[PDB]
Parts: structure tokens; sequence; C-alpha cells
């Protein structure tokens, strides 16, 4: 068996790996998109399939007004006592010297649901984790935040005792780890193997300095001893490695006796001419942070990654039997699971699939730079070379109504090709781009006419590594290209930066109506064809 | 009679001046502070008193998660057909090349309520205005926003017809004005005097280049002719004038036949040594935008401001008898004093309670000052350059994420905060935290100020003296000690912060925070504000 | 008589106006260009022509390595006791919180006559002025510089007594004026009319806040009283006025009994869609600071500008005959003589055999290979002023480069970090090519280096041309002189403007001229037949 990393492609960071007998599950952070948390399933650790989106109700997770790169951060999904346990953080501040948020716990007797209503678990910090000890006791680990606790200079990991008969947490906090020179300690996880308690932390930040640090101790409350190599997996010292930003491990033992751990990784795109170790020369990652897997072997009571500390494209699989491009025609009663909205559930306010059978009707709402209510249905970029296409019927009557196709990273970085109405000219096509909150509208002074007798307008985006371009048609056979060439590497975390650089790029449909009078756009289908 | 502008002091911009019989009202914007819209009252245009805060329900106004300098922008209060009309805008986007928001209409048979539920009025633009024509028809004016409509390069003023019986707007839009070279056209108002329609607009932006432009036309749809002097009131050309940023007028005729116009103005503080016309030399305004009044005379069919274009400290009052002409809250009643306001959310049991411990204000633990969602902050406006605010506090923190105290607040990225917390190896301590352009400053965290264990109450006090302000504390109420940090008051000012959200002013108030979420409470006995 | 302002078009700031008999002279600052100081002559205050460039030797002016916007600052030209007096400052520091420099004095019997060796007169400050009192004594005014003396917060005017017989300056300093709220006090000048001493100072800086402030006193040492309106001339309150940045006056009385004052002004170009009083909305001035004239009348012991405080396009002339004028704007140099035409200037060094020669090949200007346009030491650049918003400059060049480090062509120049350059060079594979290089706030832009324009091998000459049309300017080339082709790059002319660059060195304007460079140092030369400048 041979697994090719990344196992999950596209925006899929912070893997949480668990198992229920012979079934393996990975939970992935979703941030400001709805529904939150994506759970993938496998029986051979090579082929993964979406199986659940638990946080799909407003009563369980509300994001309206949340800032960019906020929302659902690293989740923790584990199985014990015949039920699943899922912990998530709802971050409300990102651009600030310190952040605030909320932590919740939900449970379910099966991966498909039903999921119980959330139980508050405190707001002391992020990267929560629940440790199920062998004596029946449960512990709650997290990294405190607040003033002077964001690596200026404090970065500690604390632990609380959890009572599952009542649902309360003990007020006593015990510190387990204070930091390593690389800093940015996070991602606490506790494991019990042999006679030692192993603590796995993520250090150096989610950028090219990411690393995984393993400590060990005999008693749960420390003191903890560092790894002989300090770092167990990192790709910072290999700038030419195909996989980069390797960190945030999630360790698990399989039913065959082997040991594996899931980590986040990114595949960068490098601009020509820029020096390798210069600012921005290590690459740009338009696909965001993906998830890979690695094998673990045991030497003298410490874990080691087979083949070295870097992230490898090929890993050896378990000793199990192996088990046996995208389009949405909008024929059914529910949206395709690969399509997600922004911060709010998909209901009659944004659109409907029953008003006009066979089409996705999107109602007019705020623009793409809004954090409150936008009619956007988008999906992840999963390849460097792909083509997305849609068929749209739309009849605007003033200049504040628009609908079309967009490429989206955050509220201050997106592109948008759309059909609108010009007074005295009729239906036209323009493109609007935001780059670091700087607008760019080159076609507004002379837009592309759209024939009156054109019943449908086709739209298409083609991405070829570093560039992507838009195209249009009125008959579905002859295609014309909008004369603007865009740069895909600007929809990447390494370019935007800030304190909100954790998402990735998306492609999807959008309809807006600033006036609020009322409009709707019907989309026949949505196709995503890779090379 | 003599009137001494600034009539309303502190954070009180965008005056909308109306009248009923012999009673005069002014409605001022509140931005992200709850409850929204403050309505003052007078019978002589000299002495003003707060009389109503209509937007006091979540069903009528919801700000949770709203950005800084968002929320309620310039309102419009009008009286016609036996009831009041109030139009307000709830802006949801500020820091972007273009903005988004919603408009609403609420009516009431009296100034003290009851106010009806809001009626949607379109999301197309801000500064909405309703014109009650003499033939019974009503028109709805607003300045559109969106891409290429924020003075890059379009800035227009459009009009729709309003049906009062049904509550609907006609889909047709009529453009009235396209803009002068000053740009930043906003604040539309229509008036009918003699046989002319007068359109009053504000131009140049709410900074030192603010101006008021007057147009006139024979029929409501235009075309409009500019003023002979273009600008009717401006203070941009006099940099040493005491009152600056004179603009955004609201014009009203009194029952005695005289014409008056209310405008926003500011009083700046100037740093020593900075050139007058250099960057930041015209002054800093820590009290925000305040409201003044002016007298208007008519000359050959155009309005003019008596005394000149600029804003004056003293103006001549109307021909009415003068009505007969410090602050503290002891927390003894069932409701907070109307001068105290919360941030984006109503004051309910989640934020605090005045009943759990009678005579004390109990503030519960919620998010920090840099939060846009839920904070237990009760604050009031700065109204003077020299003042002293004091409070008495009882608090027993357990860990380092519990804190409460006294603060000076402008926005979520610019504030100061003196508080009492718990340190692991010492006990109760006093620390100060300052945010300046989102840059932290904590000079007392390494060596905090100890607090005696058997000290039942801890006093806190802020003294502001023009350009600087300081903190102080006590444990007995008679002997005071000073925290050795000096802060700049001019940094809580619009001219320093900048951006697309430079529209509020400084505040002083109480805060209690609990990042950990276990649950804590702080009791404040009183809140005093004594000017020099 | 009607005078149309500005009288001197283009880069011509800091007018120092003097007179001898019935002849009037204006001396203008030159900054980092050589030769320094340009003196214009008129007999009617309407038509001015160049008459002298005094500082033309290294022994009198050495600027090698001087920073941008340095060199010769505001000069003072005065006439007394039968000989001219010229005061100049050589500023060596610009990009610093405070500045350093040197002041000198030179004299000559005639405006073109031989100027004596400079006399050091102190390095204490800039804007030097010499006051010739009627009792024979002479006083030396200047604005001190240094730490805490650049309007943070000090800005004063000081006076020293000067002895002409021995060339010595008295050590004692007397402070005359400490500054108004507008600040940036400079441009000190003393005048005696009636029984009063009048002190004229420039305030607010050389940007749109520029103003002229007049004081008066009975005794020379003070105390001084400010004008009954603080400012005698300003244009800050009229953002739509054609003339802006009106300041730095220099008052003079004519032999007919009238009073006139020369001041610096600029004509801005406004980009569409930008608010008038926003950041950069008042305009951009690609032609730099230019000199105008104004009339002054007397009312109750104070001077006032006729028509208002602002600068006017048209003013009323004196009571003299307008000596005839001549056709303008059709300047060309065919390089047939022995010296360059006076309208062409070099950068920081005198024109000698190191840079070029007019005698190696008669009829052609041979420019030798030296450092590039970003160098402050030795460039083979011969340039002239922009005087119009719409013009065309054309030249014919013969050049045979061997490697990629040799180039020659036409350029538009403001400073070392802001210029454009269309040139002919050699590429290792193809041969002779045409490329364009632009610096904009010191970030390069070379769009034609990957795919350059071929130049035929049998082409003996390559024509080059720049066409400026208000806000844009483009380049063009030809190989036969009849058929022209355009380089497909459009450039913004308003970016070669002081309102755009900013800094502590925004004191100049744009230039057009020829440039030849050889970074390798092996040795090369470019022959230019002519240089034309045709206004629309
Ligand atoms: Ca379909
Ligand atoms: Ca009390
Ligand atoms: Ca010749």
């Amino acid at each position: 068996m041979e697994i090719t990393n990344p196992i999950l492609t596209g925006f899929n960071p912070d893997p949480s790996l668990c198992r229920q007998g012979e079934d393996y599950y990975i939970a992935t952070s979703t941030f400001e998109w709805f529904p939150g948390v994506r759970i993938y399933h496998s029986r051979d650790l090579k082929n993964w399939t979406l199986v659940s989106t638990p946080l799909d109700r407003v009563s369980m997770l509300d994001m309206k007004g949340n800032p960019d790169s906020g929302g659902i951060w690293a989740p923790c999904l584990s199985y014990a006592d015949g039920k699943f346990w899922l912990l998530y953080t709802d971050v409300k501040i990102v651009d600030s010297p310190w952040k605030n948020g909320r932590n919740f716990l939900v449970t379910a007797p099966s991966i498909e649901g039903p999921w119980s209503e959330p139980i508050p678990m405190g707001n002391g910090g992020f990267d929560p984790s629940l440790f199920h000890d062998d004596d029946g006791r449960k512990y709650y680990l997290y990294r405190p935040w607040g003033p002077r606790h964001h690596s200026n200079p404090h970065n500690t990991i604390v632990m609380q005792e959890f009572d599952p008969q009542t649902g309360t947490l003990s007020p006593e906090r015990k510190t387990l780890f204070t930091g390593t020179p690389l800093c940015y300690t996070e991602g606490a996880h506790l494991y019990r193997h042999a006679g030692w308690y192993y603590l796995m932390v993520a250090e150096g930040g989610t950028s090219y300095e990411h690393a995984v640090v393993v400590l060990r101790a005999k008693t749960i409350d420390g003191p903890y001893e560092l790894h002989p190599d300090v770092t167990m997996m990192t790709s910072w010292h290999l700038p030419e490695n195909p996989l980069q930003k390797s960190g945030h491990g999630s360790l698990l033992q399989t039913h065959t006796g082997e040991w594996y751990m899931a980590y986040l990784t990114s595949r960068p795109l490098r601009l020509p001419g820029v020096p390798l170790l210069a600012s921005g020369g290590r690459g740009y990652c338009p696909l965001g942070r993906e998830t890979g897997i690695a094998r673990i072997e045991w030497r003298d009571g410490w874990p080691y990654v087979e083949g070295g500390k870097h992230a490898q494209l090929t890993v050896k699989g378990p000793q199990v039997a192996e088990q046996p491009s995208w389009r949405d025609d909008f024929d059914g009663s529910t949206l395709d699971p690969e399509l997600q909205t922004l911060r709010i559930p998909f209901d009659d306010t944004l659109g409907s699939l029953t008003a006009r059978p066979g089409y996705l009707r999107l109602y007019g709402n705020d623009s793409l730079n809004s954090t409150f209510t936008q009619s956007t249905v988008a999906r992840r970029w999963q390849h460097f070379i792909f083509r997305a296409e849609t068929r749209m019927q739309f009849s605007p009557v003033h200049f504040q109504q628009s609908a079309g196709l967009t490429c989206y990273y955050n509220s201050k970085n997106w592109s948008y090709c759309f059909v609108d109405y010009e007074e005295g000219q009729g239906r036209t096509i323009k493109v609007i781009q935001l780059d670091h909150n700087v607008p760019s509208w080159p076609l507004h002074e002379q837009p592309i006419p759209v024939p009156e007798q054109a019943e449908s307008v086709w739209l298409r985006v083609d991405v070829d590594r570093l560039v992507y371009r838009y195209s249009y048609s009125f008959d579905g056979e002859t295609w014309h290209a909008v004369p603007v060439t865009y740069e895909a590497w600007k929809l990447s975390d390494d370019y935007i930066g800030g304190r909100g650089f954790f998402t990735g790029a998306f492609v999807g449909l959008h309809c807006e109506d600033i006036s609020g009078d009322g409009c709707h756009a019907d989309f026949d289908y949505f196709t995503y064809e890779p090379a």
C-alpha cells in the first residue's frame, strides 16, 4: 500500500483523527463558512469521503458578523464511552493584540447524528482537547489567550478536570508546558503509550516555521521532558521540499498495531526570479492548508517519523485491504455537500431550490465585502489547473443589481465577474477585484454589451497555476475572453498576511442587490472540471 | 437674547432640527452606542434637555457585531400629519472601498413614544431624508453608495416618491444633483420657501474642509442652480477660528417668523510647536463633533448666515422669553441614568443588574474592550477639556483573566483602561493597558501596584487636563496615590486615528471583563463627573 | 502695458529682483544643475531674456556628490557702490532632520563681467541677504538652521554687520523675528521706504500654504510689528486659482516711481475624479516653480498687492515702452558652434572633455560614456527645462554599442529616483534594440527588456522623439526620418512633479535632455546631430 499526500486537497486544515473500530474519521476546521466542521471517512487511510457536517444549525453555531479568519478554529473529535465528542472554538476577534472566543462541546451516538445541543466549556483559550484516561477520568487541555499571552512573551498549556455526569469543569488549572524557543505553542494533545504520558504540541506558527514538538512524563501533571531532537516533524530546513508548512499533528493508533498521525501541509507556487529564501520567495499557496498523513515508529520510548522529519509525498499504508469531475445540476431538494455559504445557513433568505425546479435561485443581498448576509454559494479550489462554468439567467433593472462568478479568499481579497445593467446601454459585463482592499474596475468605463435576445449568459473561469482568466458566451458554442489577466497567487495566505491568514481560495456563485428592492438570478448548473 | 454655540457638547453630530407648535427638537446620531438616537428639547433654542431615546429595543435596532464607526448614522426627524417621523441608517460596512447598510422608518404620536415597528425603506444609500410637500405627496431623498459611488468619481443625490397609506416607494429614481469640485456630497434636505425649492447639501467631508452648499429650483425634479457664493457656511479658510468643521446643516423656521439652521462643529486642541497648516497642525478634537446653531437671513431669494460664512461662538436668539436655565449616578433606581450608554447591545441581565444588590451597579464578566459582540461597559461622553471622574469599586478576582475598572474609550483599537486584577504570587493588583492604533502598551504588568488584602473598597479616578490625563487610586477615600503613567488625550481624537471610521469621540465609563468565562461580578457604588 | 504671468516659464524659483539705471535683472536658483544661477534682463518688466550664468567654474562652485534638491538655493543679487553682489548657498544635506551648507559672496562690475573669487560668509543658515543702508553700513540677514531650528519649534531671522573693506562679519547676532503660527519662516529681506524699515518674510513652506508676511519698525534691530492683515500675498484660500504656491517675494522700486514685487508660483494640473481638497487634489505641477510679477500700492504705511492677495494672470506694467519681443518656442540647437546653447545644462559638473566634446566631430555633440542617471557624481547628461504642457522634443543619434552596459538616448528627468529613459543598446542575441526604463519613487519599471524593438543593421541613424500632452507623454522612434513608430508604453507626466514625489527635496521640476551611459567603463560615445523643442 502507498498513500499519496495530501490525502485531503484544498482548504482543509487542523486534522483531528479518531477511530471507531475499523472506521477512521478526520475532522477539519471550516472557519467562517457554513456548515462548520467537515468529517471524512476511510477504511484504508488512503481514500477519504465526506460523511458529516455536524454544525448545521444556528442554535449550535452562529457566525453573523464574525471577522475574517474567525469562526470555527481547530476542532477536536474523539470517541469514548459509546459516543462521539466534538469540541470547537468560535473566535470573535482576530485583528487585535489578543483574541476572544467561546468553546463548546457536542456529542452524538453516531457520526451521522443526531448531535446534542452545545454545552459551554469556558472561553479561556483555543485549541481545546479532551483526554479520556483509562481510569474513567477526563481532562480538558487548552492554550490560554489574552493580554501578554500571545507569545509576548507567554505561551502556556493548561489542564482542567472534566466531569461527564454533570457537565462542569473544575476551577483548578495546572500548567503542563511553558514553551520552546520557537514559540507559538498550540495544538495540545495527550496520549498514553507504554507507561508514559505523551504531550504533542505545535510550534513556530502555521507558516513555513511550523513544527511538531513531543514531550513525555510519568504523571499527568508533569514535569515534562522534551524530545531529544526537540522537533519531531518540520519542513522549515528544506525550502525546496514539495510539501511545506508541515505541522499540527494528530496522532492515532490503528487496530493493526501501527501508528499514524495526520498533519497540515501546503504545496507552494514559486514566482520566477525571486530568490528562494527572500521575502515571499518560498512560494505562494492558493489552495490553502491541506491535510496529509505520516507513519510513526517507536525507538527507546520516543516517536519518530519514518524517512526523516520532512513531509513526504508517499507513505506506507496500513496492513488492511484496499478499498475501491464535479458538477451540480440543482435537480434535488438539498444543496451538494461540497457547496458552502458564508456565516449563515442556506434558507429562503438567500435562495431556494423549489421556486423554479431545476435551477438555483439566488436572491439579492449584500456585496462580497460584507460580513453579515451575502448570497454566495462557493466551493474549494482543489487543483492548480481547473475550469469552472455556470449558466445564468438574470434581468437587472438598475446599477445596484449584479450576479455572476467569483474567486474568493476573504472580504478584502476577491475577484468578481458579473452581469449588470447600465442606464442607456442595457445588460453589460464587468469585473471587480479587491487586492488588499484596493479596488480595480477596468471595464466599468466601457463594458461588454449583452444582446437583448440572449436568454442565457454563460460564465467561466480558467486557472492555470499563477494566472486565471474569465470568459463569457451567449450561445454556449462560441466563447469570448474578458481582456483582464489576474494573478492567482494573490489569493494566497503568504501574500495577504496579517493576523488572519488561515483560509484558502474558493470558487462559487454570487448575486447581490445593494438597493434592497428585490432581484433573483437563476443558475442552471455548476461544473468544476480539472485538467 | 444670546446663544453660546456649542449648544450640545460632546459626541453629538448630525443635528436634525424639527418643531411642533412651540417646541423644538434635535436628533443626533449615536453610531455604535445603545440606545440609538438622542432627542433634545427646547423652547428658546438656548437651553437643551434630553427627552427621548426611541431606538431602545433589539427588534428596532440590532448592532451585535457591527463595525466601528458604524451603526446609526445621520438621522432625520420630521413632524407632519399629526405624528413624528424618524429615518435612520444601520451601516454594516465601514472599512472598505464601498459601504453597505439598511434604512428604516419609525413613527410615534408623541416624542416619548410609543414608537411603531420599523418599515424597510431600501438599502441604496445613507443620509436619508423625507420631504413633506404642501400638496400631500412625500418624497424620499438619499445619496447612493456602492462601487464607484464614493466620490470615485460619482456622488449623486436621488429622489423617490413615497406612499404613506401603503408604505411603499416608487421604483423610479430621479437625480437632482451631481456634485461640485468639493465632492463628498451628502446630507440632502429639501425646503419650500416663497415659490422655490431649496436643496441643502454638505460637501467636502466631515473634516476641516466641511461646507454647506445651497441650490434652488422652480420644480422638484430640477434643474437646480448653485448659490452665488457656492458655499453658505464654511470654516476651512479660517484655520484659527475657535469652531471648525462647520457643516451638515439642518434648516428650520420658527413660529416667530425667523429662520435658524443647526450644524455640526468641533473645538480643536493644538499641540505646541506644530505648524498651523502642517499635517495635524489644525488641531485635535477629543470631544468629537458637537452641534451648534446659526441665524439665517434672506437676501434676493437666497439664504445667508448672519455675521459671515464661519461659525461663531455667540449668535442672536429668537424673540421668545428665556426659560429658566455636577453629574453623578448613585445607582439607586430601577434604570440607569439616561446619560449612560452601552455598546451595541441593550442593558439586560447578561450585562448587569441594578436589583441583585440594591444601591450598587453589578457588572458581570464578558469580553474585553477590543470586542464587537458583548462587553459589560457603561460609559458616558466627555463634555469638557478639564474634568474628573470617580467611582467606588468592590471586586474579588480569582485568576488573571478577571478584571474590572475605569476606562477612556474612543473605538475598539484606541482606548485606555485602569483596572484591578489578580496575580498568582501577589494577590489583588492594579494595572493599566493602553491601545494606540492597535499597538498595546502595558507598563505596569512586570511590577504591579499591590492592594491590601483587607481593603473592602478600591477607589478609582481619572483626571483630564486638556492634552493629558492621569489615573489615581485609593483604599480609604481620603489619601490618593497616582499611577506613574501619563497619557495623551489628543490620541482619543478623530484627527489622529483616521481611516474610514473617524466619526465618534471619547467616552469615560466603567468596565468589567472575564475572558475565562467562569463568571465574576464587580459592584460599583456610584459614578461622578465633576467639571473644573 | 499688460504683463502675463508667469514671466519666466519652467523651473525658475526664488526670484531676486534688482536694477541698475533703467535695466532690471532677476536671479533664479538652479539647485543641482550647472552652471548655477540664471540672470534674466528686461527693460519693461514684461519680456525677459537670459544675460548671464555667473557660477560657471569649479573654483566657485563644486557640487560633486551633492544630494538631490541640494546645491544652489535661493540667491541674493544686489547692486550698490558701482558693482553687483551675489550671495549663494551650497546646501550639502537635504534628507536629514537638519541641514548643512555654505554661503559665499561674489562681485562683478558688469552682469556679464568677471566675477571675483568667493568670500566665505558663514555656514550658519540659508537664505542669505545683504542690506545696503543709506549711511554706508551693510547688514547680513539669514535664517539659522540646525537641531531644533527647522520649525521644531524655532524659526528665527538673525542679522550680522558686514564690513565690505575687509570682508569680515561681526560675531554678534541680533534676532529680528521669531515666527507666526504658519511657520517655516524664511526669505528675509530688508527695505527702507519713508521712515520705516520693512522686513519681508516667506511663511508656510513652498507648497500651497505659501504666503508673504511684511513687518515694519523704526530702528533696524527692532522691535517689528506685523501687517494689519498678516499676509500681503497668498493663494492658499483660493484652491481654484490658476496660479498657486504664491510666495517668496522680492520687492523693487522702478525709476518711474512705481513698486513691483517678484514671486514664485506654479500652474497645477488636476487629475479627473479626485476631490479638490483631498490628498493631492489641488493639482500636480510638472513644470516646477515659476516666477511671476505683481504690483504694489501704498496705503497708510503698509504695502498691498493690487487686485487682492492672490496671484493674478494679468498685471499692469510700468510706464515704459515695450521694447519689441520675438517669436518664442521653436528652440533648437544644431551643435555647430563651440559652446552649448545657454538653455542646456549639465548635472553637478562643468561641461568639459570628460563628458563630451563639440570639436571631435564638427556639427555633432559627442557624449562620452559615464555613470547612469541614478548617479550623483558624473553623468553625461545635457538637458533643458520643460516650459509647456504640450510640446515635442526630437533628436537624431548615431550609436554602435557592443555590450549591454552601453546605452544612449532621450530622457525626462526630475531627480535621481524619478526619471524616464528611452535608449538604444545592444543585446547579445539580436543586436541593436530600443528599450525604456522608468524610475518612480525608486522602483524600476522595464517593460520592453524581455521583447525589445529590433533596429536594422543598415540603419545609419536612429531618430527619437518624446510627445508630452498634459497628463501623459509617450516615446517614438524612426529609422528614415519620415515614417514614425510609437513605443507601446504610456507614461504619466504628473509623476515628475513635486507634489507627487514629496520629501524634504521637492524643490525643482522636470527636464528633457540627452543622456549617454557606459557602466562598463570600456569607453563609448554617442553622436547627436540636433535637439529640437517645438511647442504646440
Ligand atoms: Ca439543472
Ligand atoms: Ca449607590
Ligand atoms: Ca549639426
